[PDB]
């Protein structure tokens, strides 16, 4: 309903499987809610911030979060925004990423509150331990080659060329949906805008086998541009603090063109609407002074590595 | 060289991978062959039989058959030959099915022959036990999902539709071949008609993890009427003399059609040449005696029921 229409307000869906159902149930209940990120590297980067926050958007309005560490997907791979097959990593590799990010995950939600209470979840639990049989069985009989065919991620891939390795990754998402739903109550997931066909597979899993559940996705950060957000000419801004000093994450955040600051400070901050729409008019008459872009700096790295690492950011610029 | 221009004159030769280095191979050492066999049934039916006395006519040529029982994949089913998606038989039942399957093969090879004694395997040994995740990046990393869906077996069905289940068959096929070169140096798979693009599956995974063996099909068993081998009043002609007696075996044998019994002999029996070209000559000049008819009625009870079985037969016609 609000909450709802404050993402909404400051852009942050792009899609959803019915609007009015889940503001519905937003409204109604304590929504138990999903996001999965898969170690595909040792640290998490600014293109996982925009569904991270919408997270804690969605704990700070009463719902419970769980975060997904990919354990088992992450030794597949998604081929959803990707224009090719990727290498496998190793399970010691994947494995150790997986411990990393659960770290940096769990800065972002809160795991005092009663009522909601965060929890991190690895789908290696009960997907290492499922054998080929099962999965074909029972997850596989409910899926149609042609469904999966028509989907966003493959369909963009099957000239280009992709092995039957990623093309089953989208079974994987479903039954993580399902597992969720079933043990946890979960009834939305939410994810960037690439992985609307591996929700509504989650969807079509959950309908075709329970006969009730959402989607929701975050739209691909733009620039004024038309360049790739996060795309520097230093390389990836990772969450890592030893990747990514605070100095350079801040100085990343300052350099926000005049076009983008305001689409940003949306996005990225907990700053109200009228912050927001006020900062929006001092950019107007006062675009040297540069306070959209100090105020988003300020915020994003406190968030990130907290008021010291902000402290240091400052006194170091 | 001598055993596959006989399978050639018989008719038993639909495809081959590369007739030259297989005859070549048979010629120069003793093969290791294998046939796969589902339990879709309790027991095997006439449909059956050409693979198998195909297997024993290797085995008498001095090659060592394996005669595998799909304990696995029967709990997976394949698209091939099918034109419409089978529902899923339950584990208990396949298992028990399994176990009869084997007793039936076992009747038609050598197990005391010393060089190349038969084997009977079951490929649940080694899929049973095997995760979604190995199976995902060891196999199917191999595939792409473009290879696949040119097979025969999935061409032939996606307007009709499949399920991934089905769709993935072809994966265990093509790892059963794998183990199965790497165990017990197998360098040929053979099969029905049906079952050319699940061998050179299994072929494609053994060069692309090796970098040698071989595939060959039996064409379908024609009726000069155009009608389906098999298809009787009656219902199925089964091996399982509790399903279908002896007499009624012999009967479906006994009433050949003149336009096929030549090409039958050479099929399912172990006649010479000579046996069956004097017999068309008979056939010729004497078609109301019907010898060609009993010649074959009789070496195929006795092949499949015994000489004491085939004398009741006899008997009680």
């Amino acid at each position: 309903m609000d909450l709802l229409a404050e993402l909404q307000w400051r852009g942050l869906v792009n899609q959803t499987t019915d609007e009015d159902g889940l503001r519905k149930l937003l409204n109604e209940e304590r929504v138990t809610l999903y996001c999965g990120f898969d170690p595909t590297a040792d640290s998490l980067h600014i293109g996982h911030l925009a569904p991270i926050l919408t997270m804690r958007r969605f704990q700070q309005a009463g719902h419970r979060p769980i975060a997904l560490v990919g354990g088992a997907t992450g030794l597949i791979g998604d081929p959803s925004g990707k224009k090719s097959e990727r290498t496998l990593n190793a399970k010691e590799t994947v494995e150790a990423w997986s411990a990393r990010i659960k770290e940096q995950l769990g800065r972002f939600l809160d795991f005092e509150a009663d009522g909601n209470p965060a929890k991190i979840k690895n789908n290696y639990d009960w997907i290492g331990p499922l054998d080929v049989i099962t999965f074909l069985r029972d997850v596989g009989k409910h899926f149609s080659v042609n469904y999966m065919m028509a989907k966003e991620s493959v369909q963009s891939r099957i000239e280009t060329g992709i092995s039957f390795t990623e093309f089953s990754y989208m079974m994987l998402q479903a039954y993580d949906f399902l597992r969720l739903y079933e043990t946890e109550g979960c009834r939305l997931q939410i994810g960037g805008s690439d992985q609307w066909g591996n929700i509504t597979a989650g969807l079509e899993l959950i309908r075709k086998t329970k006969g009730r559940a959402f989607g929701l996705t975050i739209p691909l950060v733009t620039k004024a541009d038309g360049t790739k957000f996060g795309k520097t000419e230093s390389g990836t801004i990772w969450l890592d603090k030893e990747k990514t000093s605070p100095y350079e994450f801040y100085q990343f955040w300052i350099n926000t063109d005049d076009r983008d600051v305001i689409r940003y400070l949306k996005y990225f901050t907990f700053l109200s609407k009228e912050e927001i729409e006020a900062l929006e008019q001092e950019l107007r008459e006062a675009p040297e002074k540069r306070a959209a872009q100090k105020t988003l700096a300020e915020e994003v790295t406190k968030l990130v590595h907290g008021e010291e690492a902000l402290r240091q950011a400052i006194r170091i610029s």
